[PDB]
């Protein structure tokens, strides 16, 4: 169930969901699996919001185990292509797609809470044929674990041998250990 | 099936539904396991009446079996960030995460009910793999529950080490047993 | 859940959905696998839009791993048919079908991020009978491999005899080599 | 998920959905298999559009693989009795059912997209237990085909003896086939 | 789904559904298996009817493959009872139930379509249990088949002897063939 | 699985299976439900018993708790058919086609153990179909439990009133009660 | 299990099993369901007794529900082919084919039990496909109720048109009811 | 289960299996579905038969309703390949493969039971996968359907166009029908 | 159920299985999908033969549709390794496992029955896992689909070129064709 | 199933399966899946040959995708205790516990076929529960790993460094590789 709440406008009440009414104060919710249909979703909501302000920041709150990698390239590009700067929240956990967007935000935006984890791993997949349908599919992942890695450098500011050294199996980084890694920028604790 | 409530005001009558009506009053319900999907939408409604008024209290009502941990931290941290106080009523039972939550409500604001039962018990988990992989899930979730520790001690005032024994297996409280244990505040038997 | 957007017109405010409000801008969504349901879904869209204004340009966001061939051709003849140019725009990933009607669209207004990824190969199938049948669908798939070659061939404008040679496999196209190939025009990474 | 339109008329906004905007302007969709319930939902849909103006003429989009007899039939009975005439347009695909009602449509109305595929076969039945009920269910799936192939030949123009032997077997007819068998009237490629 | 029409009443626009829209005009949709919940809806419906104007005719369009009988009684029960002629017209087909129903309409307005088919059969049932119940529900269900076909010889006006023959095992009939067996009345080619 | 034991028999020692060893004795065992497999078995043993000494008296312990009539009435038919008489002793439970067999035993040999149950009922069936069939089914089932109940006044020697109007419902005898009844004739309680 | 029997001879003494015994003696048991597996064990069985002894009569036991035609059919021509006469003693029941091949034994050499029941009824089958192809299984389905009716005609003396008349349903004889409709030649009560 | 017999010879006592007793006097059943399994068994006997007397005939009796192909031309090209003349004797039924092995006896020696049902129909089969895959196992159906016709053309003296026509579709040929084909010789309705 | 044979010789009578029996005569089967246990059977088997006689040949019939290469390559070395020359024969089909063991054969011993189909493929596989492990899982694929080629390549005199190119997709081959491309030297179509 | 042969003995013949007449030549298979019970008996099978002469050597045959540890090292420590060398040959493959056991032979005594695979991973576990749980069994694991490791590199001859690093992740090796790694020691292509 989602809970309504009002609006008190000078121009009269406004029945808003709680995502809703969120969503017009510029924060988007990225929860549960990194699929097509929520990424599309993602995806729209952002364009929505650049047409009504492209000069305010974007709050993107990141809470889940991962997911789809073409998902993810599409949020991905879409916040890169996007005027507003991303700025990404960690809340809960973030997954290799999670900590990859979280990552993907705007330099010096990017925030992660006290008790928050990230995860970080390479491309999971696998394919079923011949074995020339196996060398095909072998190297179109390998290319996309090279150029995931190489993404996470530039955003992180780690060496590219360093990335590969981390991903190569799940690495687990708390709220501090991310800001020391450079995937993300501060935490926040209390409200100032 | 959800009742529907109708709020007289000045403005007119307004057609909300039974969580709707008691979220205006500041009060929030976590019931259910807790997941991601839920546990987001917890934060949305803490961070929703915090831009309302940041200077009322906001109860949040717990009665779970307990759930996830990520999910759980989430919305400790959302707690220990907003600058309301967020006062924990527990409903029915308390488990580890719904305990977790209950003592992490500001102090002296904590409530439990006289029939309601806590249990709290080190974290669940497990993972299957190669012997490397086990490896950095085992720490993995030892840091959890380590961190776990020194969370539940910061609230409930006891040592950590009293935590860690009393944590090694289920342990049931019941609400003077809370009190005592520092896991809550007062009871509430009869409205004054 | 669908979040409800607002749009401030001069007659009122009016409560819209984030995909309804993307539609009025003349943006339609190709999401998941390519069915009857769903694409017959988008071709009443683009009729409603040519309605509108047959003189501005459609956008059509592809991120899809593909489907059905028939449900295609329907997407594919109708952006043909209706006089406004149909800008596709791929996201995320473009399958055999996705890539189709990524290419199906007007000439120098297809696109693709720099992150996305296309994957064409051969049409897919099988019949289960008598040898008689057999033949028959056999015969069939053959033609609609011929006839789909040709399309590719003509959106892109590589030789029929590459593309039956590129396509006798899966193979993988990033957003670059698209370029070169002739599948789209150009790439989008920064708003201009 | 069914996008909403606005219709801006003179009285005021109007919400409408995509589908039910386009009934508005006398256009009908049969997509999936036809069964009792959609094939129902079609038949109200002409009687109604009938009354608004049974001088115009109705378009109906055919996109299916086919279903059960019985429920076309109601299809194909109440399109020859309502006095509008009804324009079958092909897309995608076109199977046995599908194909019929196609053809069914207004002399010079019947169209069908360059792309879309049209498949004809005799009707599919079966039935399990005594000798004596599986001659009268045999004898009446016999009709049921004869009853069948006169009308396909009626609407067609081909005699009853060819439409038997093409009818044996899956006969699969691209729109230039599907003309010059008599199937459909002319191609629409693009908009004049 | 099921498409949304517009009344222009002088009164004002009126927001309705296909089958809600059709009700208004006193038409009736008995679609799918005849059952209890169904067959209930069809009643209040025929009720509604009824108060609104017990002198105007009321249309009862039969698409369904039969079902239960208890259900179809109270349906039969109904139309016999009120004092407006319900009018039944066969579309696609009808079963045993919807044979039964299809006659027990008003004399002289009962139609069926060129293309329809009917059959017509004895009562299908069975149990499991003692010899003693076997024979109280053998009994019951022979019961049952003998008003059934008396009904079935009233309205059909055939001999109660010959009704019996012709019910013993599944007979299919046509709309030529209903007319002359008095299953029904007439046959509805084309608008006059 | 089941022990091997020998034999000392003149002239050589010979190793048979518990089962078989007692067959050699003229003992069968009537063991779990009653189907046509085992019903041949049995009837095979009681002929083969006849062959080897048409005078001694055969045995046949039930223990079964019912099962089929006509595997049960093959096994009641040679019993009264071969010459030598069918000694039946009750050994922990006998349904209605193992207490039936268990009063088919000659007179004064129908032995049961202290501690046994007997139950008789009258038969359980069931079909499903066209009402001309149950009454087919229906009539069947009658007679068989008439022909039981006939067969069950003969051995036993109650009235047959008396054996219809206690077989309606399960009757659960003793030991003791199935003497009075007339289904054994004595109880064995220890060897004298 | 299978008891096992030691059967003295000349040579000494032997061990068999109790089906294996008594097929010495040219006793063949027909039970359970008619398949093929079961159908080409009695034809060896029957082959072996003719090489053996082709003077000497063969019993079968036939306790059956029925089963495949053609598995039946394969016993009947063997029966029929054979020299030795083939007497059939029904114990339990006799389904159709059961019940055919009761009475396909010579004529004189057929016994049924005092409590046996026989049951006759016409083919049943069924196909699922196109209508050319049914109509094709469906006109043999007729033939081999017509030709099962011819040979039921024959070994039972009645006409053929009451065999139809009776066979049209399910139609249940006693061993007495079996001897006057020909089925039987008499009923064995004691062993004389 | 198998019955055991005994085979009395001069030189001793010996016993053998139904199945295996049959084997000594050159005769192979060929039961159920064809598959590898049992396709070798029976090319095991063929070769074991010809290596203990290459000069007498082999009996094959044909009673199954057909399986894969490769099976049964396993045991074809064995019939052939072995000098020994294979005798064929249909019992029960024939289908495509069995009737393919019914006609590939040796000449003279092809026989039928009186009631006996004969099936040929084309190959069935059936794949799916890539389009270009779809083409390599029709193109190969389609040679196995051609190799199999000019086989039975062969065998029966049959056209080549005449097999095909009939093999078309499921033909169903009586004993006295399969002599005038020529899948048999004879038919064998008593022993002279 | 295999059938039993009698050796005769000086010893005595000897009891032998169908297999068994063919084994002496160096002659073994390969039917069903290859697997380890299957293999072992082989290999033990090859071996046995080689320690009676390591100079006779052996006789590996081949029928089968392929298997797991691990255990199929422990088959091809073991037939390399014993000094005897392995013949083998294909008979109803030879996938490509069953085709590489097929071609292993010594030269001037490899047959193939007139009714044979040859399918040559390269080896089919899959992994699911991350990137790193799919790496190396395709690379060890393509190894062995290198080395399978090698190997097919020397035994069909082939150049490594035109295998790889033929093995690319599946490959249908009959007897005749075989014999050009050098799987087998000889047809056996009658014995000589 | 296993065929049987005879073995040629001054006493006489003795017939013995496949298996067991190649144990008496110290011979052992180890195929499938290694566990506890198949694990048993190769254990007994060494131990008994050991008696019989504690000097010649044991040849075991290994070809199975590893299995469990445990049950493996009975294998590994029972052939180390025993005084007999023990040669191991690859057949096919040896995944890790397979590979294991291939190097634990005797030095010098360790063959494979030119054609097999030998692969080498670190242990694969996995436990779920409390964390305190997931410690001790993660733990456990992780000196399994070390010990297998160090058992391992002393048998190749490798540093224990380069056995860690090299079985991080699955290592897949041919017959050739295996011999320069230490795995084995020779390869086995032909019998001089």
């Amino acid at each position: 169930l989602v809970p309504m709440v009002i609006e008190q406008t000078s121009r009269g009440e406004r029945s808003f969901d709680i995502y809703s009414r969120l969503l017009k104060e510029r924060v988007i919710f990225l929860t549960g699996q990194v699929e097509d249909h929520m990424a599309n979703l993602i995806v729209a909501q952002m364009l929505f919001l650049e047409a009504e302000n492209p000069e305010k920041d974007i709050y993107l709150y990141i809470n889940s185990p991962g997911g789809v990698i073409t998902a993810g390239m599409s949020i991905y590009d879409t916040m890169q292509f996007i005027k507003p700067d991303v700025s990404t929240i960690c809340m809960g956990q973030a997954a290799s797609m999670g900590a990859f967007l979280l990552t993907a935000g705007a330099k010096g935006k990017r925030f992660c809470l006290p008790n928050s984890r990230v995860m970080i791993h390479q491309p999971l997949g696998g394919y079923q044929g011949q074995a020339t349908d196996i060398e095909i599919h072998a190297r179109e992942i390998l290319k996309v674990k090279g150029r995931m890695n190489e993404l996470m450098a530039l955003h992180t500011g780690q060496s590219l041998e360093q990335i590969e050294r981390d991903t190569e199996r799940d690495r687990f980084l708390s709220a501090p250990e991310a800001v020391e890694y450079g995937l993300v920028d501060s935490i926040l604790t209390h409200r100032n």
